RNA sequence: GAAA
């Protein structure tokens, strides 16, 4: 197996992204590293897989060890990344002073706006991985109904982050608030998308007041794509739901000029570069990641499998439902319409206005239906249906 | 974000 090897001076990043084909394994062997906000362990073998891309970046100067075929792999020399430093710096310095004002403190909320592709979701984890390594627990709150870090497509969530995120498998996704809003553009339901983060922001600011560490560790919340038309306006919806104190804008100057001017002004806005490491991705391979979540989300990760359950429901036992006059429930009778839909587990126990509101418990995928048994077949993360109430998802996968 |  072949073998590459690099030295990074300090302030510089690796770059690589692993074959079509093969795995990709990383090893730092001297110095100190980090991994979108992670340190490595020296020695430690790190696998990616096929596809991958990835920078790992060190403040004081590294080696590092490359086995495996890759596509691309080069040190970058210069990187935003005191950028993200200084705004966890900044971020750490609000928290001190209200902690000192409060003799509950409450910490700053920050909202990254800007196009597809500039590595939001990528300084998000830097700064929640920041700040977690400066002792706190920050909110992570993920409203990119089509490419969510922490559920399934079509949904809109918050997790509170208590560990750095694994290398390769992001952040741990143990008990988020998950809000099923069903679609992976908000512009297929704007107004149950605001309805739906309104709720997050609420649900979150009555859980915060009974959790001290939650409370000041803060919120960075991660956005979608749309900064054009209707998705403009919904970024000063969430800049006032959420309380925010600070919006960064990654490289778009039109839309920072634009917020600048409407936000209140007491909101700090930042203006940010993209990374150059940062590559545009086609809808293929943003669909093909959707699809690679919904696995993820029942079969987990290679370091962390998750094994779930194939069981057949009767329709008697369940109540199938869809939102969608906008915000209005509609009860489905079962079809073949169905299948391969995922399908959430609604908090809810009847299928009303509560429904609409209300956060899931989890999701499940119909692979079978069977109408002449009245029965179709799900595979599920838990061995009974934690909720009678399944509310319909316009996400599909093939299994 | 998603669609073409
Ligand atoms: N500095 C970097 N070097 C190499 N790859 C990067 C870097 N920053 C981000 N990436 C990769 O680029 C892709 C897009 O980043 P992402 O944060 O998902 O962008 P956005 O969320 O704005 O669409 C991801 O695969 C990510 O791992
Ligand atoms: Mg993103």
């Amino acid at each position: 197996e072949n073998v590459q090897e690099f030295v990074l001076k300090e302030d510089c990043e690796l770059r690589f992204a692993a074959g079509d084909d093969s795995d990709v394994c990383l090893e730092l062997v001297k110095g100190y590293a980090e991994i979108f906000g992670t340190e490595l362990l020296l020695n430690k073998k790190y696998t990616f897989p096929a596809k991958s891309r990835v920078a790992a970046f060190t403040w004081k100067g590294a080696t590092i060890e490359l086995v495996g075929t890759t596509e691309s792999a080069y040190v970058a020399e210069s990187t935003p990344m005191v950028i993200y430093l200084n705004i966890h710096a900044a971020m750490e310095e609000v928290r001190k002073k209200r902690e000192e004002q409060a003799a509950k403190a409450k910490g700053p909320r920050l909202l990254l706006v800007g196009p597809t592709d500039v590595g939001k979701t990528t300084v998000s984890r830097i700064l929640c991985n920041y700040s977690v390594r400066q002792g706190r627990t920050p909110i992570f709150v993920e409203l990119d109904v089509g490419q969510n870090s922490v559920s399934v497509p079509g949904t809109v969530a918050a997790v509170l982050v208590q560990k750095t995120a694994d290398v390769i498998d992001g952040f741990e996704r143990n008990q988020p608030i998950v809000f099923n809003f069903g679609h992976t553009s908000p512009s297929a339901n704007l107004s149950l998308y605001e309805a739906l983060f309104k709720e997050m922001a609420t649900t979150l600011n009555a859980q915060i007041q009974e959790n001290d560490e939650a409370k000041i560790g803060g919120m960075i919340i991660n956005t979608c794509g749309w900064v054009d038309g209707e998705g403009y306006k919904c970024i000063v919806k969430a800049a006032s739901a959420f309380e925010v104190d600070v919006v960064i804008v990654l490289d778009h100057e039109r839309l920072y000029s634009d917020l600048s001017k409407e936000l209140p002004e007491f909101v700090r806005l930042t203006h940010v570069p993209k990374s150059g490491g940062v590559e545009q991705r086609t809808g293929q391979i943003r669909s093909k990641m959707r699809g690679e979540n919904v696995h993820r989300y029942f079969y987990g990760t290679r370091a962390n499998n998750l094994y779930p359950f194939t069981f057949d429901v009767s329709f008697d036992d369940v109540t199938l439902c869809k939102i969608g006059h906008e915000t209005k429930l509609v009860i489905m009778e079962p079809s073949a319409d169905i299948k391969h839909h995922l399908f959430a587990f609604s908090r809810s126990t009847k299928a009303d206005e509560n429904v609409l509101k209300s956060p899931v418990f989890g999701f499940c995928l119909v692979t079978e239906v069977d109408l002449e048994k009245r029965t179709m077949s799900i595979l599920c993360p838990q061995r009974t249906i934690p909720s009678k109430v399944l509310v319909f998802s316009d996400i599909t996968h093939l299994d």
